[PDB]
């Protein structure tokens, strides 16, 4: 009856582009010197700790622009302050990005290879933060295909510039990244020839700081979860990335649907139309529930038919993942639609408490007590469905917010 796929599908393609290009950055820098992947791998773990500050300017911009779009009000002050906020947040990371990543290798030449590969990035993260503001800008207004063809261009300009500059060695890998980042920025900046007070900038920090603490603390909860499964040999530890690469790609359906709701619940919140918002997230819940069920069920019925690409013991252990995580997919559908609908409703502090509570005292503490007494099916077990409930039964929070908001 509605048009949520109009917003979610192009965002998933950008995410599909986000994941396809990251996996290509694996093979483009794994041709010569196999010891250089440690530079690539150990960078993104710190990059995801670094790119936790994106949400500071991203969430503040994606939410406040969407709310103003539904409210018909002018989003130009939010746009000019969004890029300014990202530019302010990029100012310390410009200088403190060079030495902090080099020191955060404690987790003589194993780390010196990332020095040359990451430096062209740290020169143009200030040019990167602005595009993360631009992505939240178009995602807040509704026009979600303009950021896709920009992603398409940026994806194919990198893989072009990467393969060109690698085949410099590893510095051209980071240089293919920076060239595409600034290019899409120039594309975006050139698109501003076609289509302000401090108090507004002050509030965007109030919407980004809880969301920046979400993707930053989650990094600490992820680093220990994989650390649970080193005591189970190499067959299992080599079955995670076979399961993650399949799940991280299958998870982009919700992340896109999430932002599809971060805008849709945002515009209708600003338009004073509770008939337009409660129906959407309810239908976008059932729609993604029935969609992610077609995805997660295909994982369970066809295990080896999907692990086989990069796989017999590993076929056995990885199938016990796809089948097992494939059960939580109906709740990831119910997850990204809830904790993303309350982002668009200005209550960004609420999803902060959601994921901290679901991850920790449901996925982690129960695993460590049952892993030290049992098997890699123990974490994955409580990792799947068993946590999904805190993503499921938290509609209550949604259903007690609006039910009293009327």
């Amino acid at each position: 009856i509605k048009k949520v796929v109009k917003l979610s599908i192009p965002i998933i393609v950008v995410n599909l582009l986000y994941t396809v290009e990251n996996m290509i950055s694996m093979i483009l820098v794994s041709s010569i010197s196999p010891s250089a992947v440690a530079a690539t791998g150990f960078s993104l773990s710190l990059l995801w700790f670094i790119y936790s500050l994106m949400a500071l300017s991203y969430s503040g911009t994606n939410i406040l622009i969407a709310q103003f779009v539904g409210a018909k009000k002018d989003p130009s002050p939010i746009l000019i302050n969004g890029l300014f906020l990202s530019f302010l947040i990029s100012l310390p990371l410009f200088f403190y990005g060079k030495d902090f990543v080099l020191f955060l290798m404690k987790v003589e030449t194993v780390r010196s290879l990332a020095k040359e590969y990451l430096t062209p990035i740290f020169w143009f993260i200030p040019i990167g933060f602005l595009t993360n503001t631009f992505y939240g800008a178009y995602n807040g207004a509704g026009d979600t295909k303009t950021p896709m063809k920009v992603a398409i261009i940026m994806n194919l300009t990198h893989i072009g510039t990467a393969y060109t500059l690698i085949n410099l060695g590893v510095e051209g890998a980071g240089w293919g990244i920076a060239i595409s980042e600034i290019l899409a920025f120039f594309i975006y900046t050139f698109l501003l020839i076609f289509f302000l007070e401090p108090k507004l900038l002050f509030k965007m920090v109030r919407l980004g700081t809880p969301t920046a603490l979400e993707r930053a603390i989650t990094t600490l909860s992820f680093n220990v979860f994989v650390g649970f499964l080193a005591k189970f040999g190499d067959k299992v530890l080599a079955a995670h990335q076979i399961g993650l690469r399949i799940e991280s790609i299958s998870f982009m359906i919700g992340f896109g649907v999430m932002i599809a709701s971060t805008t849709l619940a945002g515009q209708n919140y600003g338009a004073r139309n509770y008939r337009g918002m409660v129906h959407a997230v309810n239908t976008s819940a059932h729609f993604t529930a029935l969609v992610m069920s077609l995805t997660g069920l295909i994982l369970i019925l066809f295990p080896h038919y999907l692990v086989y690409p990069f796989s017999p013991e590993v076929i056995e252990w990885a199938s016990y993942y796809l089948q097992i995580v494939g059960i939580s997919q109906p709740a990831m559908a119910y997850a990204s639609i809830y904790s993303g609908a309350l982002k668009g409703m200005g209550k960004t502090h609420i999803p902060l408490f959601v994921n901290i509570s679901s991850f920790w005292l449901f996925r982690i503490i129960p695993s460590y007590f049952l892993l030290k007494v049992i098997s890699p099916l123990v974490p994955w077990g409580f990792m799947t469905f068993e946590t999904a409930v805190r993503a499921l039964f938290y509609y209550t929070v949604f259903k007690k917010v609006v039910g009293k908001l009327l």
